[PDB]
């Protein structure tokens, strides 16, 4: 008889092949989507080249960075002395009438310029967690003296000069979550009022931390040659926005599985609990028209040569593709690959080109080898990776 | 000491007047958004006629109907004798693997060409309740035998042909709502694909009823030059896109209250229950852009001369701007407005020409004459008008 798991996979229930519901037809358009820069093997030098630029093109398209008739430059407002290092906070004016913070880790005694590093926190989490501080107000606070969220803290201990920045609605940009919500932050209210005027949460939260950038390539004291991002969870999605744009950035840090997120919009459609279809994640992650030119591996695949780690899986698949791109540019051994520990064994993962459709959450991370009781920032693979491609 | 309320409204707390959560940041970038095709009192006749040209030329760029190699044809797939008309059902073919169906009512022993109908439903409404029939699961009935729901039979009874269509993801296009969820229809989930597709719900559904339009504007009973378009609640926003791009629509029935949704936006800040700022609507009121061009008033404005019905008031500021242009277009007559009856006598409404900030959903439907409660087709109304007009 009736079984809601029959209804899992999407498909016609008519001789002519036509969808009825709405959710099928709108789920076809999205299968039926091949975004014009997906990574393809075999390009000439000029073919790659091509590509790249076309990949860049793209972004600068989508993210919708606004010129802003110049404000003021950033102003420090703090520098506090602490054991090894000197923390700094600085203010930035993104827009008129508006104001951004920045934690700026130096190390003590800093003599010539040196690597800095760029972290950009996950969801739920900010900068004070970042550099192993507590919460601006006590309700933001994270474990932060547990040195698998203190990823800028531990940045600074091996001698670089750590920026930790804040994503849009987190943190020291939260609004009434310090009352209440706390690490709950309303990421999604925001997301909307961007995108009713044509922009988007990750091309805001993308244009402030290109300021930041900016303001590191400008001091004396970081080697403009050797400045990384490395993203944590959600910290991802500005990186890769920054490192396609600026091809000076020396390296990456990729700390959160791969996804390629168009396929798991097609395959996540199993019904739960509450007899829906829950979209993979929420609009804090909808940047308009973005599938009709690429999904996340062919975007990192294309900041091919720079060093870059990846430390959490994703599928096989997405790995050989960013692999190629690397090969194509000359530097295949810049691109260094990790599976969760649960999922290193070959042995135990299933290597396919295309993932089957009626998954749900639970069955789609085993699919793509994700663990999430073991996410969190990779120091134990980071660290010994940076004292290597810094040298 | 604290108090929740005395967040209500969103302002700089610096000296130098900059905001610094995103929150206030992005509300801030709505408030400084000055829509391109605001309606302006005193232009020129050319000025006018080119305001209108501009209103559509934006309407046709943001909601992004695709040109469709052409499909088969609609086909007629039932037809049953009812009490004094002829219920038919018709199925369209909007893109390739799609179907979408309509019904249709004909008077009995209809003899040469009427006016038509173009009914299009509420919220949480189907097709089906405004022919007068049980929905198509059970679990998706209405009070169909509520003249008050039964839009269609309502303008079938007075011998017009009525065309009711849904609105996506809604009754017969819904998904999974008929094992458990209703009423309660998934909008958003077929918005989110829509959207990250460059797409919007509004512009897809619209997309799909000028198919239906076009439709009757082929058949040979139905006069071409008495075609009206009816919407009671979501359904005036379809109607909206219709209107404003085809000029020989004949009338409109506007039975929602006219909201300038910008200023709702801006002014709806208040938190509720949970210390959250709810955005007044959901992802499926969502058309990026919409706002840099127009609000709601500018849009209906532009339909002049076409005889519009306003049911269920608004504010006085929105009613004075399409009579302006109702004027401007030199027929001033052809607009007609009414009011809630509980805000029918102007003595106890607050005629202002901008809306305080700080509201909650409760106190902003206050500001605007809004009585939910009564929300319904106004019938008593509109049958007496179309009576009228369609001489």
């Amino acid at each position: 008889g009736y079984q809601p798991e029959k209804h899992a996979v999407v498909k016609s229930d008519r001789g002519d092949g036509r969808l009825l519901s709405t959710y099928a037809i709108v789920h076809e358009m999205l299968k039926d989507t091949h975004p014009q820069y997906a990574y393809r093997s075999g390009m000439s030098a000029q073919e790659f080249t091509q590509w790249q630029d076309g990949v860049r093109a793209a972004m600068v398209e989508i993210m919708k960075f606004p010129e802003i008739k110049r404000q003021p430059s950033p102003v420090c407002v703090k520098t506090e002395k602490k054991e090894g290092y000197i923390l700094e906070k600085w203010e930035f004016y993104p827009f008129p009438k508006s104001v951004s913070t920045f934690l700026v880790l130096k190390p003590e005694h800093l003599k010539g310029a040196v690597p800095g590093v760029l972290c950009i926190p996950g969801s739920g989490r900010t900068k004070e967690g970042l550099v192993g501080e507590p919460g601006i107000c006590d309700k933001l606070t994270e474990d932060y003296n547990n040195p698998k969220v203190s990823m800028a803290l531990n940045m600074v201990k091996e001698g670089y000069v750590a920026v930790a920045v804040d994503n849009a609605a987190a943190g020291e940009a939260s609004d009434l979550e310090c009352y209440d919500k706390g690490w709950n932050y309303d990421y999604d209210v925001v997301s909307r009022f961007l995108l009713e005027l044509g922009w988007s949460w990750l091309g805001y939260t993308s244009y402030l931390d290109m300021q930041v950038l900016n303001w590191m390539k400008a001091q004396s004291y970081i080697r403009k040659d050797r400045i990384v991002i490395s993203g944590f969870s959600l910290g991802t999605e500005p990186m890769m926005v920054l490192g396609v744009l600026d091809k000076d950035i020396y390296a990456f840090v990729y700390n959160d599985f791969l996804c390629q997120t168009q396929e798991r919009a097609v395959v996540m459609t199993k019904p739960d609990k509450e007899n829906r279809r829950p979209f993979p994640n929420s609009i804090r992650h909808l940047i308009p028209g973005y599938w009709r030119y690429f999904n996340f591996p062919d975007v990192v695949a294309s900041l091919a040569p720079r060093p870059i780690i990846f430390t959490e899986g994703g599928l096989d698949r997405d790995f050989r593709l960013v692999q190629s791109a690397y090969a194509a540019s000359g530097k295949p051994e810049n691109a260094e690959f990790h599976h969760y520990p649960k999922f290193a064994d070959k042995a135990v993962r299933k290597d396919v080109e295309h993932l089957d459709e009626g998954l749900d959450s639970k069955t789609y991370f085993e699919a793509v080898n994700v663990d999430p009781p073991s996410h969190y920032f990779k120091n134990e693979l980071v660290i010994p990776w940076l004292r290597k491609v810094l040298k």
